[PDB]
């Protein structure tokens, strides 16, 4: 109906017109996720993404205007940001289950594009809670080690805080091969960035958020990829990466070089991301990066 009605006001952006839901609405994520193919009432993909929606635009609203969320605003960051600890369990299941469906995809099309969103979803939502500035004071400090426990006992288990953050990472850098789209890689490598920020050792931090990002790069993203979205990850790959000089020499004079040679509609060998489209956002982060 909205196709056809193209200018309404609804009495009384859809969440300046529908009712909030309230916090304890996510309750229900502990409900197992069944997908109807590559596979009571129980929760489906497209309620799923439905709850991951209005879950993430919450914590996007004050972790990171006051209409839709005047519920919400009454409640203390702190407070919302406990409520969402006890969801990391169901959520991490429901991560698990999405990872499981895509890897089974190996060997229809409509439920594809909800179940990759309730993959970007996730991340998003995951790196947001990790991504707070109150992780930072010492009194959340408990609370930090409470939510990266959670993580690092989903593959094995008074730890030491080092071991936590090394299982957490290993844990979420095992979603990579099945992430299905371009932002789904952006946020899980963002996510890794910033849980690793904790652990005062960078030596080799450094090297595995690099090769991750090389090896995003350097995926055939099936086609649907923005510049925005290719130019941050640019950024993390070069930032990162052991000699940024040495990097450059490679795109450059490498990758640059195989796209002449290729037609037109074709893309670099070595950085398949790299096309004729593209190369403005290489060669302006390239640049930039060369001249910090």
């Amino acid at each position: 109906y909205l196709a056809v009605t193209p200018d309404y006001v609804p009495p009384l952006n859809s969440h300046a017109f529908f009712r909030e839901l309230d916090i304890e609405v996510f309750s229900i994520l502990h409900c197992g996720l069944v997908t109807k193919f590559i596979l009571v009432v129980q929760l489906g993909p497209p309620e799923l993404l439905f709850l991951l929606e209005d879950l993430s635009q919450k914590l996007e609203s004050m972790l990171t205007r006051n209409i839709g969320f005047s519920h919400l605003q009454q409640r203390s960051a702190q407070e919302i940001v406990h409520c969402v600890f006890q969801l990391l369990t169901p959520m991490c299941n429901h991560l698990e289950n999405i990872h499981n469906y895509f890897q089974c995809l190996a060997a229809k099309v409509q439920e594809y594009h909800i179940m990759s969103s309730c993959y970007q979803r996730l991340l998003q939502i995951f790196h947001g809670l990790f991504a707070w500035s109150g992780f930072s004071q010492p009194e959340n400090q408990n609370l930090l080690y409470s939510a990266l426990h959670v993580l690092s006992s989903r593959l094995k288990q008074s730890q030491p805080l080092e071991e936590l953050l090394s299982q957490s990472v290993h844990y979420l850098q095992n979603f990579h091969q099945s992430i299905p789209s371009f932002q789904c890689a952006l946020y899980l490598i963002r996510l890794l960035m910033v849980i690793l920020e904790k652990s005062t050792a960078s030596a080799q931090n450094k090297e595995k958020i690099a090769s991750l990002a090389r090896q995003f790069l350097c995926r055939v993203w099936p086609s649907n990829i923005s510049n925005d979205q290719l130019h941050a990850l640019l950024c993390i790959y070069l930032e990162h990466t052991e000699s940024i000089l040495k990097a450059i020499e490679e795109i450059a004079g490498v990758g640059v070089p195989e796209l002449i040679n290729s037609p037109k509609d074709a893309s670099s060998s070595t950085f398949p991301t790299l096309t004729r489209h593209t190369f403005v956002v290489f060669f302006r982060v390239m640049m930039a990066e060369l001249e910090k």
